[PDB]
């Protein structure tokens, strides 16, 4: 009656809306099925702030010990958040501290729901974006001048030989600006390998954008990269099941993107993956149908958490004690997709099809008119929606009856 | 009683099947019902070649002494055209020399046709993407490195004094890539100029994006500049004419372009241009309802032409007697939008309005069914199709009728 999953579940506890809503998940939809090892570590604000931040690093080892992370959203302190809580510092991002110790790729994975309208109506399969977490404009060296001079690019080998000096150009009277950026090959590699794991797991074809008819050098690595890595470690396995790697110009991509009906795992430069993703949860109406997924490159190692953050402004109402409408959906999925790949490395189906059941129950119930507000307003204003609790009790019911 | 011109049209003639539907448009369209001095330069590869390109800055002059001008598309030569054409040199493309001459910004301004299909239905109205001309990716110094070794930026000052010296990264023992770029004050101020004049005159808002939570020197240039230029130069007629500005993430951007009606002129820096247009493009389905549109930043001088190419498949065709479905939309448009300006400078207005009546027309002509293959298919996989002048005969007989 309680399916048993064999290895751990480490649970990563975060904050305000999604705090609330992701204990109903637990304890609605998970708990009662589920006879599972659940390695928890509460990221929660105050916690991280009584244990200056270390929950979050045994966290990111718990996670890379038994490969499998599910995790709520979290706070990442600012100035405000400081006075809020009264911080003892200003706690770096957690996703951050993760991500780094774990490595490998963030994944923007959709949900697909029939009634619930994209904004593009022609998508039909989910768009996933995988964007590399490092270099490119997210460490650059930029600054602005008021004045003229002139601009000077240098390697200087570590062994010694001649540095090789760029002369880029002259600024003239009034300034300007002026920026530094790079990548290494040895993550690039890593993007590629964690890209082509994603796509060989959930069987979509994948592609790269770059920019490589203006940037030859620089976005030739990502293209030359991609294709060797594809070639010795990941074509036999795709062709192999159906399955395609190619490169394509960004400009073709993004139009690509508005034209294709989904169905893939697009691999964009750190800022390509920053915007575009942004396009694409437009696109859906709603991040609470929006999942990522992080993945390893080789890809042993998955961490899943709601798109979306805490819900700061749903958590004001509910501790007013008024109604609220939050989505639960990608929180589930998160669940569901830890559960996923848990059962895989098991090898347990049952955990799996508990997985993909659940999904089915709630693309069904909202399949039906059964939703909270943020879906409700992409179909119309005549539709009614569910408030939270409502909502959760819904697919708990249409749980039971399975 | 055909309406008079008053200053000079300066006219750009061009390439292969745009050429052709260009005469038809001038002679069915145009000529007969206008009494106008057209400063003609044959911008046709043969007569480019003929002048050793000269006339192509001959063309550009004309346009800065005069204010105005429409252009043909043109073919820009590669290895394959110096030989079909036995070019004397691999001439430059003319668009690129025209706006050398000219300064000024290029804004992609699309036809929205209510029975034509964007495969984002939500427009309703023209999103105008704005690109700047100049800098960043598209000026960058770039190379790899397959070795360890460190990378310093530097700028020299004209000065003497001390130059600043930007140590930005090691690079490990694999090698990676390096990039450089930058971009001038004086090229920021003025895309804002033609930016805010530009918006002004289509009676439109105005939204820049940069990425300045990142790029805090680089692009913090980029919004304060055109900030800078708002207040001290556009911010009393915009709000006179019941318009706004305001910066904005590109994350922001791109989300608001899927879900908002449409209704902006949208000024990218250069790459972000390059690069959203083409988003933009493929939701309207055709380059065929896609115009642009130099515009100074004073914004005293326009040059229009169609945003597609001169149409080669087509060509053969007609080479060899077979019907063609071309559409001459974003062609009239050219046209229009130039006498638009024309009318203005003017001030004529009998110009303008008729300017006006000819777009409408051509709309209303396509609202009625009948358009080019081009449209067609947006429409359904059997909605019919007008072959080039049965199209253009019919938009003659419609503008007739007033
Ligand atoms: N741990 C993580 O992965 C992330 C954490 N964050 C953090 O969360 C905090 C607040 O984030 P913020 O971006 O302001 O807000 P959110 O992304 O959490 O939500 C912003 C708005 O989007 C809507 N929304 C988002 N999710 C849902 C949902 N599941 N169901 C219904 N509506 C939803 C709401 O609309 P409306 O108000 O109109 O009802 C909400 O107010 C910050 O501290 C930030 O650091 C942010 C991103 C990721
Ligand atoms: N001066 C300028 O503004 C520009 C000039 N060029 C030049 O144009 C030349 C041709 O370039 P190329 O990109 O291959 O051809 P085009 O870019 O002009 O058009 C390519 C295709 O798009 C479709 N298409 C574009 N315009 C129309 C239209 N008005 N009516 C119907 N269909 C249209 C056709 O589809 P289908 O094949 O299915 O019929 C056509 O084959 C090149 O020499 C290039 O240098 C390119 C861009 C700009
Ligand atoms: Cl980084
Ligand atoms: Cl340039
Ligand atoms: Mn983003
Ligand atoms: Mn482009």
């Amino acid at each position: 009656p309680k399916i048993k999953v064999s290895g751990p579940v480490v649970e990563l506890d975060g904050d305000e809306m999604t705090r609330v809503i992701w204990k109903l998940i637990k304890d609605m939809l998970i708990l009662p099925y589920l006879d599972i090892r659940l390695d928890y570590y509460d990221l929660g604000i105050e916690h991280r702030d009584a244990t200056d931040d270390q929950v979050t690093i045994d966290a990111a080892y718990a996670i890379k010990k038994h490969g499998v992370g599910v995790k709520c959203a979290t706070i990442t302190p600012d100035e405000a958040r400081v006075e809020e809580f009264n911080l003892k510092k200003m706690w770096l991002s957690p996703n951050g501290t993760i991500r780094n110790i774990l490595g490998g790729t963030i994944f923007r994975e959709p949900i697909v729901i029939s009634n619930v309208p994209r904004l593009v109506p022609g998508w039909t399969k989910p768009i996933v974006i995988g964007r590399h977490a490092f270099g490119d404009q997210y460490r650059a060296t930029n600054f602005k001048v008021d004045q003229p001079g002139t601009v000077t690019l240098t390697f200087t080998p570590a062994d010694g030989s001649a540095p090789i000096v760029h002369e880029m150009v002259s600024i003239p009277e009034d300034g300007g600006v002026v920026l530094g950026m790079y990548n290494f090959k040895e993550s690039i590699r890593d993007f590629a390998r964690a890209s082509f794991s994603y796509g060989l797991n959930a069987k979509w074809p994948v592609y790269l954008s770059t920019k490589n008819t203006i940037l030859k050098a620089y976005d030739g690595m990502f293209k030359d990269e991609f294709e060797r890595v594809y070639e010795e470690e990941f074509k036999a396995q795709f062709e192999a099941a159906g399955l395609t790697y190619e490169h394509r110009l960004i400009d073709d991509m993004v139009a690509a993107c508005l034209k294709w009906e989904g169905g893939y795992v697009w691999a964009c430069k750190n800022y390509d993956g920053d915007v575009q993703s942004d396009t694409v949860a437009q696109g859906y109406g709603s991040l609470g149908l929006m999942t990522s997924v992080l993945m390893t490159a080789d890809g042993k190692t998955v961490e899943a958490e709601a798109a979306h953050g805490t819900v700061t402004r749903h958590y004001r109402q509910y501790q007013a004690g008024k109604p609220t409408s939050t989505n639960p959906i990608a929180s589930i999925f998160a669940w569901t997709r830890g559960l996923q790949h848990r059962g895989k490395l098991d090898g347990t189906p049952e955990v799996i099809d508990f997985a993909h059941k659940l999904e089915s129950v709630v693309i069904a119930t909202v399949e039906s008119g059964k939703m909270t507000k943020d879906l409700a307003i992409l179909i119309g204003p005549e539709q009614d929606w569910l408030n939270s609790e409502e909502f959760l009790d819904a697919i708990a019911d249409n749980l039971e009856k399975e």
